[PDB]
């Protein structure tokens, strides 16, 4: 056989990226807020290679490469953070890089406090489920995939082919693991119910980036170039509400 | 919107047969079993008329058509069988036809017995679910569509997307009992899962069918004369092992 898309899901996993943050500074919201705003910028570039290099990817429109990375680049983020926050700390605090790592002081000062709790509670699901890397990485594309024009898209030919294929190589995953389908049957549960609750949270995180972006000025937090226009392109068409999370339930 | 396809599925629900049992007569393995067997070629009509009724059938090639068909013919009886038995005998005893029902008695009779209990147990997981008439009639329909032949279907093209309609569809019917998404996966589970089992059961049906078939001479049994086709159509194929049971998990 041709390798596993899973086999080539973990060759194009981006290595972590760090922040450039310094420590030593006091923990301030404003430069907390700003810095995590560069982090993202940063990862914004790791996850495009990402995503060109997913295969199937390259197959839709650009314009729909263009809208679904649009859409779902924060969970993305978000998801991926989770699993930091699982292998290194244990779900104890929220890693975002291995240089910037919030403990509870830090994310009392983010005033994102109750969005950091919820953050790490997608954290702590990954030590309660012990997801392995490789549903981890199926579950990544999937989310990729997860949230989607109200209108369908140019390609949505190749789309439900490749959102069933990662349906179908998670399965895959879930099997070799495991043996019994009764356990079979749970983990694809707990795992998709996992990847359904993203979707409130991203609303949730979403909800306040939107504001802080706005109010930029007034809340004198930094939103550098790459990111800003990201967000300026989909914040409008998120706002009209032509996103649309697919869930499992 | 255009009507449910859960609501043609009860519109197009057979109505239940009569054996034309004469029940005065004594219990005989030889007498039972030939009246099963006239009981099912006044089923198989029905079940046909039922197929073609049901949404998406027909435009399935008329290869497709007759090839499952062949297949599923014996699982729906059964299936259905099962039902009529949780439904009038609460699981308890074999309702066949109203006129013609295994008690205990008759399963010693029939010479199956160990297959008696086996349809037996369908029933009863029947009422340990309480399993709803909509339910039963989506499991029903995609019994039909969960034996294939093994090389695959001349149109494919129709079969995979109605076949998952009738998934949908059964999903639709557990939903509307208002529950949370986790007892609707339990439930979803525990209803395929019902469904698979039916192979397993069937398989060994199939056989003493093959069997009855064979040593009519030698057993006494007669099979009327449209049910002797479908045996000699199908009998093959199986013997071949072309027939590809669909399930919902190992
Ligand atoms: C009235 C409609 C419906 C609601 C739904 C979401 C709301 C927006 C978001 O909150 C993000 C952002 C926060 C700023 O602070 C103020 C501006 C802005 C654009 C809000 C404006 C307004 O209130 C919105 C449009
Ligand atoms: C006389 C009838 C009764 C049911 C039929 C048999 C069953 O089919 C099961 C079995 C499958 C094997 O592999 C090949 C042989 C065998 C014994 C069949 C051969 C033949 O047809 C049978 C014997
Ligand atoms: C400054 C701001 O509005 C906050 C709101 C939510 C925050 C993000 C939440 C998710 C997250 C995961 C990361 O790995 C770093 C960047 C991001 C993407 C965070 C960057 C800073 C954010 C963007
Ligand atoms: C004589 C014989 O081979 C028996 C073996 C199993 C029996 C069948 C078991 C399933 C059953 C369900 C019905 O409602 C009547 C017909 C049938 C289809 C039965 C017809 C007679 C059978 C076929």
């Amino acid at each position: 056989n041709a390798p596993s898309l899973i086999s080539i899901l973990q060759a194009i996993e981006p290595e972590v990226v760090y922040a450039g943050y310094d420590n030593t500074q006091p923990d301030t919201t404003n430069y907390l807020l700003s810095s995590l705003n560069r982090l993202a910028e940063k990862q914004l570039v790791s996850v495009v290679k990402w995503a060109k290099a997913l295969p199937g990817f390259r197959n839709l429109h650009l314009d729909d490469q263009m809208t679904l990375i649009q859409y779902s680049w924060m969970g993305l983020m978000a998801f991926a953070m989770g699993w930091r926050s699982y292998k290194h700390t244990n779900g104890q605090m929220l890693y975002f890089a291995p240089d910037l790592i919030f403990n509870e002081q830090r994310m009392q000062q983010s005033a994102m406090y109750d969005l950091c709790q919820g953050m790490q509670q997608i954290s702590q699901e990954f030590v309660r489920l012990q997801v392995t890397q490789e549903e981890f990485l199926c579950m990544k594309a999937l989310l990729l995939l997860s949230t989607v024009p109200k209108e369908g898209l140019k390609s949505q030919a190749s789309f439900d082919e490749m959102r069933m294929n990662y349906i179908k190589e998670l399965n895959r995953a879930i099997a070799k693991k495991e043996n019994n389908s009764a356990q079979n049957w749970q983990r694809f549960y707990q795992l998709t119910k996992l990847l359904d609750s993203m979707h409130d949270l991203v609303g949730g995180l979403l909800q306040f980036c939107f504001y802080t972006f706005v109010q930029s000025q007034a809340l004198s937090v930094e939103f550098p170039e790459m990111l800003v226009e990201i967000i300026s392109a989909q914040l409008p068409k998120v706002l009209a509400g032509m996103a649309k999370p697919l869930l499992f339930h």
